[PDB]
């Protein structure tokens, strides 16, 4: 399966309709932080490790990533424009005893590998816990993406 | 048109003078990377405390405005004029808040609005991220960093 | 004499051996993006805990130093030598701390000093952001990421 069809499959599996947010400069796309919202309605709200568990937090990370990918696909028409996801910053709304930030971020990284593949899905990342996020969201993720020239 | 006079006007409206182990700004390949700015002006961090506890939404928006004006003053000092700005590529807003504060977007609007008023809706467009942190240098309420594309 | 010798000297001074699903470093257009580094060396996240509670300022500075040395070791492994570094464009420092900790700048100085000691006051110049977070992977006390310009 190619990148755009794989995207469609992940979108159907999650059960959401995903189809300034992004600025392009010098072959790079800078993307605003994305919370797990669709239309407006924030989809996974709460504090990870208290009222949100690890599985749900990974889901939230997946949704934020799919939103970013949808924004790219809408702006450029196809995910074939992605050369590399250079950087992914994951901010997790959690308790002060939660230590599984890597596993939560794996929920986003897996989406990248599933849609972009072994090589193009490679990315650097940072994962930290914050004490709150916009509209009580549980995860927020931003990206810098290299675009194919 | 006249971004520098607009900057001076915001400085007058806010009532602070901005024309007063790391580096504030580094340029590479036509981009200026800027260090995180807390609201320090005329010495003294201006709006200290925890948003949603001893700092309210309006004061937090002011704090965001001050951090942004600080960044613009640094740009004006390095490049002589805000006409050097092609685009604010990225603005990261870190808000020192309580665990029930969910209006991070409204706090960040205090910075974004300054960018739009001074630079215009075109050169003022920017991506942004706004998250709550549990503390900041010198008990500051907001800290903001930037990546700015430069003209020519 | 050069930066690699300085790295070995600082490594001896610190007393850890650094030569021993994401990617640590990706290069694009002459920039190396680096993942956030917690103070992991000799298969132990070193230090760990909440700064201002069970980690004091000195230990947090050591943690910041270890994360920085890790980043430098990754660059040296990828490129064979630290002579490829032109500038550390950006260093973001996230500190696991209490809600009363306000010395984030002093913690980040532990990283900045490593950069200056190994790379020099010129190549070691960097912009920086330092904020407190409420937790980190594996209960770590500091996590640091980097954007580094390469000489070309």
């Amino acid at each position: 399966m190619n990148r755009d069809d794989a995207f469609l499959t992940v979108q159907a599996r999650l059960g959401y309709d995903f189809s300034t947010s992004l600025i392009e400069h010098a072959g790079l796309a800078y993307m605003s932080g994305q919370i797990p919202r669709v239309e407006d309605k924030v989809q996974v709200c709460g504090k990870v490790g208290f009222d949100v568990d690890l599985s749900q937090a990974q889901l939230a990370a997946s949704i934020s990533t799919m939103r970013a990918l949808a924004i790219l696909k809408q702006h450029y028409g196809t995910l074939q424009v992605v050369e590399k996801v250079l950087q992914m910053n994951v901010f997790i709304h959690s308790t002060a005893d939660f230590t599984q930030q890597s596993e939560v971020a794996d929920g986003a990284s897996e989406i990248l590998y599933e849609i972009l593949g072994s090589d193009t899905g490679q990315h650097t990342r940072t994962s930290v816990s914050v004490c709150q996020l916009p509209k009580n969201a549980s995860v927020e993720i931003n990206f810098i993406v290299a675009l194919k020239q």
